Order: C-alpha cells, then sequence, then structure tokens
C-alpha cells in the first residue's frame, strides 16, 4: 500500500503533494501513472527495487494560456537527488535539469489511470 515511508524518494513526495514546482516555476496541474505506481509499491513491498523507463509524472503549468508539459520517467524520479531544501529534487535528464519541489499535503493521487 505505502512501503516508501522510510525510503523517501520523489515518488514518496508526489503521492501526498498538492502543488509541484519545477526550477522555481509552479505548476497548477500534474498527473501520475497510478497503474505503474501500484506495480512500483508491489515490488517495494517485496523489498525489490523497482525501475521502469515508462512515464510517471506529467507536470503542466500554464504561462499565459499556453500548456507547458514536462514528462518524467519513473527511472528519472528514482535518480532524482534530494536537495538541501528538503522538498526539492534534482531531475537530471537528457533534455535538462529540472528542480521538482513537491509542496502541500492534499494527496493528488487517486484520479484514474
Amino acid at each position: 500500500g505505502s512501503h516508501m515511508t522510510t525510503q523517501r524518494y520523489l515518488l514518496d513526495e508526489l503521492e501526498t503533494a498538492d502543488m509541484l514546482e519545477i526550477d522555481g516555476l509552479h505548476a497548477w496541474r500534474f498527473e501520475l501513472n497510478e497503474n505503474l505506481l501500484d506495480q512500483a509499491d508491489l515490488a517495494a513491498e517485496a523489498d525489490q527495487p523497482f525501475a521502469s523507463e515508462d512515464w510517471v509524472l506529467a507536470v503542466e503549468s500554464l504561462d499565459g494560456r499556453t500548456r507547458r508539459e514536462w514528462r518524467f520517467s519513473y527511472n528519472a524520479v528514482m535518480e532524482a537527488e534530494p536537495q538541501a531544501d528538503g522538498e526539492s529534487w534534482r531531475l537530471t535528464t537528457g533534455e535538462g535539469a529540472y528542480q521538482l519541489r513537491c509542496l502541500g499535503a492534499v494527496s493528488a493521487s487517486g484520479e484514474d489511470e
């Protein structure tokens, strides 16, 4: 159900988060691959490290009225480094580095897919 409690990855944080910032730019929307997060926690409950290069997080902010969407793999979210801010994570991708800072506690997980 919730194995990552003592293992606090970016995965642990986006489950409970309401707001999500990227490099200081706050996103109004983000969606999660909950189907893959069932399998992620299923592996974690068996004490097995889960790693998949499928998407896990689509981060959408609107600047003006344009949709700006950053998609991160589950692999990138596992390789995301905990920064000294305590909420910020260093997403070092082949496109660039993106600071994902999960804010709030309303739990955005529980949508559909």
